């Protein structure tokens, strides 16, 4: 049953993982972070990838990125994480709020997601989706995250370093400018490899 939907999930992500080039449009481009995005299938909105080299074992991001107080502690947006339930196979649902942004024009949210780890190829997919979950506290709008997940694989070049790919579907739902979700999404996905590198 939860094998059942976790299974899926983790389809679903190697699915996104293999969407060739010329159905993603690059959004953002640093020096060691690449971002593309395209039409979601699941709302009206947008599937953005991410990815960039990490200097550190596969199993050692995992651990950080994966629900737990790691990922709490060294992950600037986020503000809280509690552990609802966990389950057989890596499997956890788990509840997290995020701060603020972009002066409060983005109130924090807080989103409620099924979590998965699990094996691939050479290294690790951690990969979620928001659940229904009645218990609402009103100082959080409650976000929706569409199937998104991190893998993570050791480099071509060098097995101690490795290849983070992110597949990131978040609707923050509530009322927010189109410019405003696109620079949060941004500035989302930047902070997240900027913190994750200064943690490791």
């Amino acid at each position: 049953d939860v094998a059942s939907f976790a299974t899926k999930l983790k389809n679903t992500l190697i699915q996104y993982h293999s969407i060739e080039e010329d159905k993603w449009r690059v959004a953002k481009k640093t020096k060691d972070v690449t971002v593309w995005r395209k039409p979601s299938e699941e709302f009206n909105g947008y599937l953005y990838k991410a990815q960039g080299v990490i200097d550190d074992l596969v199993y050692s991001i995992i651990d950080h990125i994966r629900p737990g107080p790691s990922r709490l502690d060294w992950d600037s947006l986020m503000t809280s994480l509690d552990i609802l339930e966990n389950f057989e196979e890596n499997c956890c649902v788990m509840r997290y709020t995020t701060a603020g942004q972009l002066w409060n024009i983005i109130s924090p949210r807080e989103f409620v997601d099924f979590s998965y780890t699990v094996g691939y190829k050479e290294g690790l997919l951690s990969c979620g989706i928001s659940l229904d979950w009645d218990e609402k506290r009103p100082e959080f709008v409650r976000g929706y995250n569409h199937p998104c997940g991190w893998f993570c694989v050791p480099l071509k070049d060098n097995p101690n370093q490795s290849l983070l790919t992110g597949y990131i579907q978040t609707d923050l739902r509530g009322m927010i400018p189109q410019s405003a979700v696109d620079t949060a999404m941004a500035s989302t996905l930047t902070n997240f490899y900027g913190d994750l590198r200064k943690a490791l």
